């Protein structure tokens, strides 16, 4: 983890306790300058807040993959402390899709999912269980590359008392596998369930999983065997894959390597994506 000197960081604009800014980072001993995102931790933070803040950077610094947000470094010796990452111009994937409804091709959407799956395969192979995979935690750059974010020590430390929470609130249950909800059994296979929900988010341009259903209503539906219906204009192969991510039995779910492989094969033979799942309709009746 690279300690960055504050003289190398300028903040240009607020984009999101503390704040998140867009800024510039001078690197390579003053010879290079790159756009960055900058998250601060304001004075008065608690020990827990510090350990969680620097812990997310420490975890991010362990990864090096095209589909995982890249850490530039941290400012810990000066205040306010900062975490500095690459800047993703299009922000969170759920909002991005909700502002771009219907504008992408099926192949583009499937390619986004392949990138997310590659990042998740990498995480799982590192023995990192994400526990909060959702489109809100995926960022998108100007070239439409999707990268996983949102990391924390409660996911790796042994029997961490906060392992079942978000990086401190309740993990929104509608992305979470039944065995993680009911028994706190979070594993890469529960991340696969979440990935299936992300596939549905992507193919619907950011629809809310399960619409108006309350959390208890979602639990009722899933435990009765209900599953989210196909998105509109969705390839049958893509819907079949998300259904397999949602198998009740975790051992029946695909591994991330399987997901990456299948998505690759579909993209490479794109006629395979022209078979669409039937969209289950409202009754509008005309001649
Ligand atoms: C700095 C940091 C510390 C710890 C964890 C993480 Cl993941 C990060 N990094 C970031 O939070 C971010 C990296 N890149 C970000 N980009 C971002 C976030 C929110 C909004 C925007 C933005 O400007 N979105 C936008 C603006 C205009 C048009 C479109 N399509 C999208 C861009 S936020």
């Amino acid at each position: 983890t690279t300690e960055i000197h504050p003289s190398c960081v300028t903040r240009q604009k607020v984009i999101g306790f503390g704040e998140v800014y867009k800024g510039m980072l001078k690197t390579s001993s003053g010879k290079k300058e790159v756009p960055v995102a900058i998250k601060t931790l304001k004075a008065g933070y608690t020990e827990k807040q510090r350990v969680d803040f620097l812990g997310e950077a420490g975890i991010m610094g362990q990864f090096s993959h095209h589909n995982i947000i890249r850490l530039e470094g941290v400012i810990s010796k000066y205040k306010p402390m900062m975490i500095i990452t690459e800047y993703m111009e299009n922000g969170a994937l759920d909002k991005f899709l909700r502002e771009k409804d219907g504008e992408f091709s099926v192949l583009q959407l499937v390619g986004m999912l392949r990138g997310i799956a590659a990042g998740m395969k990498y995480l799982a192979n590192m023995n990192y269980v994400h526990r909060d995979l959702a489109a809100r935690n995926i960022l998108v750059n100007s070239n439409l590359v999707c990268k996983v974010s949102d990391f924390g020590l409660s996911r790796v430390l042994e029997d961490d008392p906060e392992a079942t929470y978000t990086t401190g609130g309740k993990i929104p249950i509608r992305w979470t596998a039944p065995e993680a909800i009911s028994y706190r059994k979070f594993t890469s296979a529960s991340d696969v369930w979440s990935f299936g929900i992300v596939m549905w988010e992507v193919m619907t341009y950011g629809e809310r999983p399960y619409w108006e259903l309350s959390n208890h209503e979602v639990m009722k539906a899933i435990n009765d065997g209900f599953r989210l219906p196909t998105p509109m204009d969705c390839p049958s192969a893509i819907y079949q894959l998300m259904m397999q991510c949602w198998q009740q039995e975790r051992a029946r779910r695909p591994k991330f390597a399987d997901i990456v492989s299948i998505l690759d094969k579909l993209i490479r033979a794109p006629d395979s994506l022209k078979t669409l799942a039937d969209f289950d309709p409202v009754s509008i009746r005309l001649p």
